[PDB]
């Protein structure tokens, strides 16, 4: 054999005890591990395909749509959007992108993989997109999409969407979401605020394992990816077929790809946990946390990145990397000595902040604290220049 | 609010007894469920990455590789194929394909997808590829890339792997090659045996959750992919950012997109529990089982569809639908009198096949009995037109 067995495969598995306050993944809770632990049963089985009808009455609920066509993504946030992108955007098709941090980058990025006519309206990280300004892009462009990032977990930004739905429509064009971040932990309604693609991961506020995504697109949505004239670059990703395997249309449920069984148990058990507290009660929880946490930062003398505070994401709080302090100094005293996670910047944003998340579990004044003395420590004895 | 709490999600998580002996997703042995059940880490800690590495280790062992560009897919089997294609493949690109069953159909359809010129070599399920035939192929159509089915799982069939990548290469044609039901089943060697892409899957014989993949290409493929003319079509799938993220270059990990921690921590443990056994003892383990299988089939009255035992894939056995039954009475009795999962057929083999697979911990003989016991119960119970 030209390769011998890996010697460090014969040891046992072990993990760190760690204590996850960046901007995802989160820490799971008893439950969701629970479920992660279980055995498999048959991938097209009834019992399946009911977990997935569940799951996908737990992503209606989470995302306030009546959506047909909603379903799991097998894939992480990325997936989602790609996936969004893939079967929207023929080649040649205008597409508008909210590029205020690293999400409507990697939008654009796509979005130029994949054969578009991609608009940016370029913010600087922290920036949020105004209806005017959105509308001057609807009116210059006549795109057939408009990306927008609803929690930038980049920057720390909390988008307004309220009437952006409604803008778009009269200019004929699609809105889309990204509510990875801010999906739970801040007021979000699909259908009312006339969101046509909204996505969201199952690693932030939900506390499930990462690699699997939420997507939903409503019946404007459907129609355009319906009715192009080309396939989608992407057979993984398409549609027709993942809508079928959903239970989404007027078919029997065909092979496509195989599901992540285990993955959908957890997600499974995340939207009922969810569905538990109640959005609204999780709204209220993410609300209070950041708001605490937004205090003690204060009170360490760290200066919140967004000035705004209506413009603060809850979940995802981005803090001014102190000045004289190495910003790679900080998150690795944090969990070098704490064995808590937070991370740097992101795109645009690395170098400039700190960001510390607060999701689901794991937005707790209890945690608010350990990352508190944490940076009180870590401001104390990291190197500060001369 | 629009929607309320749903009912049915307040219940709670219930899930069948079910022995899974269809081609796939296969049971979870004790050790991979535990690693399921473990908390997370942060998906770019070092930690993370010793994980990763070792990860990567393990696929280099059961693909018999000393590739670097070696890594995990973050999705299933289909996803690991698409990110081959989209990666070597740029629009224009001759792409012969060994069409012997699903899998080469839906490499096709990929490859039509990203346009590249496609060249089917069309075959009957239970057919396998030889070197004249491909020959012909890379005469006829130059191709840059051939996809072959080394187990095709759709049709029972075992292709022979040998020679295929000197002849490619000879016509600097690059070989393709899906061993996501072969894996630790039956003999494979990726650098003796020239391949360029070698994928695999998670759930087939190494026993771990479907949703990831392995993936490794060879020094020939990485020059492919690493000098195209444009971007690949996808960037979830965009090799370079994958292999920085996976420490196959020399350059610092840079932030793609977050790898499914959970599922690494089972497919860690999946590659180690193949590591304990030995890949060679794997690989008797399914021989034996198979011919065990066989013959208990056989004592039915039961006809196996790929005729040369020595075409057979011992992971996924197809059995010829006994004549007079409604394929799908079978399916449904062994399930529901024995809670033994099997299945019928796909793409081309659709009607035509039953399929029974013997994967990693599963592949058993007390499970051949299982499902012998359950078939022959069938086969008396179940109505004959
Ligand atoms: C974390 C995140 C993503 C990316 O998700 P992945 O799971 O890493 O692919 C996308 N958008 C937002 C707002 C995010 O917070
Ligand atoms: C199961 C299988 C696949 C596809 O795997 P998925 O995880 O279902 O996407 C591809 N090739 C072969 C030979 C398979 O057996």
């Amino acid at each position: 054999l030209l390769v011998t067995p890996p010697k460090a495969l014969l040891k046992p598995l072990s993990i760190p005890n760690q204590l996850l306050l960046g901007p995802g993944p989160s820490n799971l809770p008893p439950r969701i591990m629970a479920a992660g632990g279980l055995q498999m049963i048959g991938s097209m089985s009834k019992d399946m395909y009911q977990i997935m009808d569940e799951i996908k009455e737990g992503i209606q609920y989470v995302f306030q749509t009546r959506n047909p066509l909603t379903l799991v993504i097998s894939g992480s946030g990325h997936c989602a959007l790609e996936a969004a992108l893939v079967n929207v955007l023929e080649p040649g098709d205008s597409f508008l992108v909210g590029a205020n941090g690293i999400w409507g980058q990697r939008a654009v990025d796509i979005g130029e993989r994949i054969g578009a006519r991609v608009h940016p309206m370029t913010k600087d990280p922290g920036g949020h997109y105004t209806l005017q300004e959105v509308e001057e892009g609807l009116a210059q462009h006549k795109p057939v999409l408009l990306f927008l990032t609803h929690g930038e977990s980049s920057t720390g930004v909390l988008q307004p969407l309220d009437g952006f739905g409604e803008l778009c429509h009269r200019y004929k064009c699609l809105l889309l979401v990204d509510s990875v971040a801010s999906l739970g932990g801040t007021p979000l309604y699909m259908d009312r605020q006339g969101i046509d693609i909204l996505y969201s991961g199952s690693q932030k506020a939900l506390n499930a394992p990462p690699g699997t995504s939420l997507i939903s697109f409503s019946d404007k949505a459907k129609k355009k990816m319906y009715s192009r004239k080309t396939k989608p670059f992407s057979f993984y990703l398409d549609i027709k077929w993942l809508a079928n395997f959903w239970g989404c249309d007027d078919q029997p449920r065909m092979y496509h790809h195989t599901i992540p069984v285990i993955s959908l148990y957890s997600l499974r058990e995340s939207l009922a946990l969810i569905a538990e507290q109640g959005l609204e009660n999780s709204w209220r929880q993410h609300r209070e946390a950041a708001a605490y946490l937004h205090g003690r930062l204060q009170a360490l003398g760290l200066q919140l990145f967004v000035k705004d505070p209506a413009l603060r994401l809850p979940t995802v709080t981005t803090v001014a990397v102190p000045a004289g302090y190495d910003w790679r100094d900080i998150v690795s005293y944090v969990i070098d000595h704490f064995d808590i996670e937070i991370m740097g910047g992101l795109g645009p944003s690395t170098g400039k902040v700190l960001r510390i998340g607060l999701l689901g579990c794991n937005a707790t004044r209890e945690n608010v604290d350990r990352v508190t003395e944490a940076l009180r420590a870590a401001l104390q004895h990291c190197p500060k220049k001369k």
